[PDB]
């Protein structure tokens, strides 16, 4: 993912160096050339234009136009703007003594598979996981997680077609106890487009459940419609935090690379390959490196 984008990048800055002391003219081409080339990976006018001017802000302050190395400015002020664009520090949950945290998102966005890799990250931490199946419509969504939850080898109960939410959680609370359970992972029902009763639904599980946590599940090789499903669960259900998955994949990449600054959730993790440790804590800063060139 990033990959044209990151050329395109690290061209103008590139083109910058070796070549002196710039005039403003020539800062104003290479700032249009990122702005631009920001939008041929599909980031939003807002996002891209908010970018350049952090940066010329930034690069300014910093007497671009006195210096002799232009592009080492340049390079410093995109790195440290496209590191603060996707959360700065690295965030994680914080882990209390029993959290319950939901995982929503599409069917296909990677929600059920990251279910059970947060599942199998935090075993090895330490934690003492619970996977939750809580698609009341569709036993063959039940399944898929019990087998991952095998694989990974962290317990699964599924709820029951139809179930109450009251009664999810009393059945959940029962089995956390017995088992000492102090991480509890919901995977809520997905479906291939936003469906508004399970939006219903989902957000009556979570005045029932009350989770600590909600995260949201996107697909990075998607594009705006990503943002735009982060808008609808957000408004409905509340959402706390992201987890990008496929960042492995190629694409575009404008929509996932704006998720922090459309949503004002922080990216916790990111999926970067299929298997079970492929999901992995977003660092912000190591992103932003690769995207510019620096390993
Ligand atoms: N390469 C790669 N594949 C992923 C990643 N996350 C999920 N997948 C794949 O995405 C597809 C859908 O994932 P699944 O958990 O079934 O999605 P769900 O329908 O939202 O629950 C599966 O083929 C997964 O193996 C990832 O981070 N990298």
């Amino acid at each position: 993912m990033f990959q044209q984008l990151s050329a395109r990048l690290q061209e103008a800055i590139g083109r910058l160096r070796g070549r002196g002391r710039i005039t403003e003219e020539d800062l104003k081409a290479t700032l249009r050339e990122i702005r631009r080339a920001l939008m041929d990976a599909d980031v939003n006018l807002e996002v891209t234009r908010d970018f350049v001017e952090r940066v010329r802000e930034e690069a300014l302050g910093k007497q671009v136009l006195e210096s002799l190395t232009p592009a080492e400015v340049i390079l410093a002020t995109v790195y440290e703007a496209l590191k603060e664009a996707l959360g700065g520090e690295a965030r994680l949950p914080v882990l209390k003594d029993r959290n319950l945290w939901f995982l929503v998102g599409l069917q296909g966005s990677g929600k059920t598979t990251t279910a059970a890799k947060l599942a199998l990250y935090y075993k090895g931490k330490g934690r003492r996981p619970l996977l939750v199946a809580a698609d009341t419509q569709r036993p063959a969504a039940r399944e898929q997680l019990r087998l991952l939850g095998e694989k990974v080898g962290v317990p699964v109960l599924e709820v029951m077609d139809g179930e109450s939410p009251e009664s999810i959680r009393r059945r959940v609370e029962e089995k956390a106890r017995l088992e000492a359970r102090d991480l509890i992972l919901v995977d809520t029902a997905g479906r291939l487009q936003i469906d508004e009763p399970l939006m219903g639904e989902l957000a009556r599980l979570k005045e029932v459940l009350g989770p600590d946590e909600v995260l949201l599940v996107l697909d990075a090789m998607t594009g705006q419609e990503a943002l735009s499903v982060a808008r609808a669960f957000d408004e409905k259900v509340g959402v706390t935090g992201l987890v990008l998955t496929k960042l492995d994949g190629d694409a575009r990449g404008g929509a996932a690379l704006s998720a922090r600054h459309v949503t004002g959730k922080p990216i916790y993790f990111a999926g970067v390959s299929e298997k079970p440790e492929g999901l992995e804590p977003f660092y912000p800063e190591r992103l932003a490196g690769r995207i510019l060139g620096m390993g």
